């Protein structure tokens, strides 16, 4: 119950929201029904429009307008945004020059720069060149301040879980809001977009900007804007409020337009509907841009524009039906559109089996416009497994497609024409962002980034130390003129050990064999030297990986290739190898087909074993340095060596042989040299982060080899490819994968054909940050380099996402 009989005189758009059954006059009580019965008389005012004219100039104040043209309004902090354009002969803020903002022009009182954020929702990112005539405030920002030419938003690339994830600077999976529409199992309870659960505090985790700055002693202006109150008062309200006394003034604002997201569904991304929403988006960054020129703070405020997600064409007709896959349909919940989420409908159904849903709904049709996964094998950049919210079936949607249950769910529930939701590297997903203000740098692009990184950037511009989030911070830092921050790469928790040679051939019993025993002090002394690590800066160009955690493991050098070799987990947590340009491949010889040959500087006891592979009848092996790419037959048998073997499905291994037999040399010819690191990830729990020893839950039969569950790669080469990768004097430019290590390829429809038809595409599909490899690993890479830390930083958040241009 909610006693609306008090009053809003005096208390409208009120920061501190007001207890329940006293009646509520903040920006949200519309939402909550629960706004005082004076709330629209006197805090949604609209008599005589937005906008002075000339004969309301130098009027007397009358409080019924929804804004004034008086001579007190500028003290008062309530004229209409063009009162001085209008009234006293001032230019738009548009039709200003921009210059530099070198320092803060800030009123006096004024403690730190406010921040406004400005976000819209389904703001494409090619909106800004392909809608650049009809958008010249918002041209203004881009080109005067600092841009990306996109950013990528979270999957799902829906409003809540992107807001949110703007707020917070974490994945939905951390964050709670997995999606739109939402069954908890744990509460019992559902979170749609229509309804008063959403409200229920339980959903949002993580801390948002906020409270962050709230906990910080920074005072925030309210995020959240109920649907019907007009832009213009939204903009007005943050006007008035930064007009406030220093002790009660917010330094952080957000502001929200529903617009283009709306028209965008009804029309599609680029109807020619959409010219209008645009041109008024537009004219409210003008209001805003105008109003605080009149109040002297254009020059004061750090502004962002950024938006939640883009949009695609998506209509009716492309609808896939579970119904035209499934005998047993209503036995399942479904949640559809542009992904697909499945439960079962009864818990008390014993029959219910994922595992045949699944077979059902494979490869069935030729040209299936969705795919199923279990999720934890879903692509590892997703990071969309570890929430008890994410069902365990998932259905990754073709862009332009919808999935959904039946046919009478479509055509009883063509309306609309767009919709968003897809896999967050589609180019149609990718969104904006724009930052303009002092903090921010003149006239300058940056490369695309995520927008995850942006809480991080937000604490900065506020002089606020982020919560623990899935930014990299630092990462950003090229974005701004100053307040960057300054991180301190991570100390290495565990030194390896450097074994030589301490063990005699005899004292290993592992059922393994190498034909190998056909025999010099020119080239003796030679290999030994190559053991003691003498070609180890060609072979490990940024320094070795350090390991952040607490191990036992060794470094084992070669001609070829060097290692940290694994004693827990009985195989190396990575290896580094370059190959040149130049390079050949050549193949593995007859006599050396199964060779596998005992490390003498690894006891038995530290070994994996050949009898455990040849018991294991679904398991089989493959070498993280390829022998295909050895420097010579001589050094072709390091990469036989025990220590450089680890446990492969012999599906994966058709993956695993192209990328390392076709791949590595075409990248090495495209890119003048490749630095290549792989290594095994074992993430049993799907939680991004490296699992422990007792977290493993399978192994080859019979042995302690524990089996990864992923296997990765990071490809490094000279940004500047006239410089080969071993000899780069500037930036690096990088490709990571992480994999699936999965015992078929059903995940590939076409997998029947040559690898030259579908390993790529998977490789494409499973794209990753060398961050997601970090945390997957424990390791921390690129520790020796000859740049900035903070580029480094960026260098391992970059995804290379395969798609053609925006
Ligand atoms: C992205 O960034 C984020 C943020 O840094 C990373 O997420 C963190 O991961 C941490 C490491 O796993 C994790 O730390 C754990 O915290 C537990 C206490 O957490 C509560 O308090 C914090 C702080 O206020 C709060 O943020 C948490 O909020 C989570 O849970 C609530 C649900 O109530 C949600 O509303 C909220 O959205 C968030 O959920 C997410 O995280 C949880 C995991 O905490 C997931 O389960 C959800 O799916 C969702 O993803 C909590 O309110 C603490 O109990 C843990 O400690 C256990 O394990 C350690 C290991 O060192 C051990 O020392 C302890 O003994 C303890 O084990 C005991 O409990 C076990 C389980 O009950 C039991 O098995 C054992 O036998 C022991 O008895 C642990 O320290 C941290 O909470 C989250 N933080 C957030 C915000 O998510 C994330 O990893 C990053 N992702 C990537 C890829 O890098
Ligand atoms: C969805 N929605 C919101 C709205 C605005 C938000 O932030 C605005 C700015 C910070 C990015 C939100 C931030 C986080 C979560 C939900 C949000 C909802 N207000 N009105 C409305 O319909
Ligand atoms: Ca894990
Ligand atoms: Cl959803
Ligand atoms: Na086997
Ligand atoms: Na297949
Ligand atoms: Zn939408």
């Amino acid at each position: 119950w909610t006693a609306t009989s008090g009053s809003c005189k005096g208390r409208c758009f009120e920061l501190q929201e007001v207890g329940p059954p006293d009646c509520r006059c903040d920006n949200l009580c519309k939402s909550y029904s629960s706004c005082c019965h004076d709330f629209d008389e006197l805090c949604l005012k609209t008599a005589r429009g937005w906008e002075c004219t000339k004969d309301r100039c130098g009027e007397v104040r009358n409080e019924e307008n929804a804004c004034h043209c008086s001579e007190d309004c500028l003290s008062r902090g309530d004229c209409c945004t063009n009162y001085q354009v209008v009234c006293k002969g001032e230019s738009h803020w548009v039709d200003d020059d921009c210059e530099e903002i070198k320092v803060p022009e800030c009123p006096a009182g004024f403690v730190r720069p406010p921040l406004i954020i400005f976000s819209v929702d389904g703001f494409r990112a090619s909106y800004m060149k392909k809608g650049s005539k009809v958008m010249p405030n918002i041209e203004k920002l881009r080109s005067c301040g600092t841009h990306a030419p996109y950013m990528r938003p979270v999957y799902p690339t829906k409003t809540f879980p992107n807001l949110y994830t703007l707020a917070t600077g974490l994945y939905p999976e951390s964050h709670g809001i997995v999606g739109n529409s939402m069954y908890d199992p744990v509460f019992d309870a559902s979170f749609h977009l229509r309804g008063r659960e959403k409200f229920n505090h339980r959903w949002w985790g993580g801390q948002p900007l906020w409270i962050t700055a709230t906990k910080q002693g920074v005072r925030a202006g309210t995020f959240f804007w109920s649907v019907s109150i007009p832009h213009e008062r939204r903009i007005l309200t943050i006007l008035q409020w930064l007009s406030l006394p220093d002790n009660e003034r917010p330094s952080v604002y957000a502001f929200y337009s529903e617009q283009p997201d709306f028209s965008g569904h009804k029309y599609g991304p680029f109807g020619p509907e959409m010219t209008n929403p645009l041109r008024e988006i537009d004219k409210t960054v003008g209001q805003l841009m105008d109003g605080l020129k009149q109040l002297r703070l254009h020059r004061c405020v750090n502004v962002i524009f950024v938006g939640d997600h883009g949009m695609e064409d998506v209509t009716c007709d492309r609808t896939e039906f579970l119904s035209n896959y499934l005998t047993n349909v209503d036995d399942i919940t479904l949640v559809p559109g542009t992904l697909g989420r499945i439960r079962a409908k009864s818990i008390n159904n014993s029959k219910y089996d994922p595992k045949t849903i699944i077979a059902a709904l494979t490869c069935k049709k030729p040209d299936q416009h969705f795919k199923p996964y279990m999720k934890q094998h879903l692509p590892k950049r997703l990071h969309y497994a570890n929430n008890r919210r994410i069902e365990d079936i998932h259905l990754l949607v073709d862009r332009r497609w919808h999935v959904a249950r039946k046919p009478l769910d479509v055509y009883k529930k063509c309306f609309f024409q767009g919709d968003h939701g897809f896999d967050n590297k589609v180019n149609s997903m990718q969104t904006v962002f724009v930052g303009y203000g002092p903090t921010f740098k003149y006239r300058t692009k940056v490369p695309p980034f995520e927008n995850i990184e942006l809480y991080n950037v937000m604490c900065d511009l506020l002089g606020l130390k982020p919560a623990p989030n899935n930014g990299t911070h630092g990462s950003l830092n090229h974005l701004l003129r100053t307040n960057t921050f300054r991180p301190t790469m991570p100390d290495e928790v565990s030194r390896p050990n450097y074994p030589g040679i301490m063990y005699l051939q005899s004292e290993f019993d592992l059922g393994c064999t190498c034909d190998d025993k056909v025999e010099n002090k020119l080239e003796e002394l030679n290999k030994r030297l190559h053991t003691k690590g003498s070609t180890k800066e060609r072979h490990l160009l940024y320094g070795r990986p350090a390991v952040l955690y607490r191990t036992s493991y060794d470094i084992l050098y070669h001609t070829d290739f060097e290692s940290g070799y694994s004693e827990i987990f009985l195989m190396p947590l990575w290896t580094s190898y370059t190959i040149s340009k130049q390079a050949e491949v050549s193949s593995i010889p007859e006599h050396l087909t199964n060779c596998v040959r005992p490390d003498v500087r690894v006891s038995p006891g530290f070994s994996q074993n050949c009898l455990a592979y040849k018991n294991d009848k679904q398991m089989s092996y493959g070498f993280l340095f390829p022998p295909y790419l050895s420097s010579s037959p001589e050094a072709k048998y390091d990469a036989f060596l025990v220590t450089n073997m680890v446990p492969m499905y012999p599906a994966f291994k058709r993956v695993w042989a192209y990328f390392q037999r076709v791949l590595v040399k075409k990248y090495a010819s495209e890119r003048n040299g490749v630095n290549v690191i792989s290594g095994p990830i074992f993430d049993y729990n799907y939680d991004g982060l490296r699992d422990t020893e007792d977290e493993i839950k399978q192994y080859v039969e019979g042995s302690s080899i524990p089996v990864p569950t992923h296997y990765y790669s990071i490809i490094t080469s000279c940004l500047d490819f006239t410089q080969p990768a071993d000899k780069c004097d500037g930036p690096l430019s990088v490709s990571s994968f992480i994999l699936p290590h999965r015992p078929d390829n059903d995940e590939s429809c076409n997998s029947s054909e040559d690898e030259s038809k579908w390993v790529e595409e998977l490789m494409k599909m499973h794209t990753a940050r060398v961050r997601d490899i970090e945390h997957l690993t424990g390791l921390d890479f690129y520790r020796k380099t000859s740049r900035s830390y903070s580029e480094i930083l960026t260098l391992k958040t970059y995804l290379h996402t395969y798609e053609s241009e925006i």
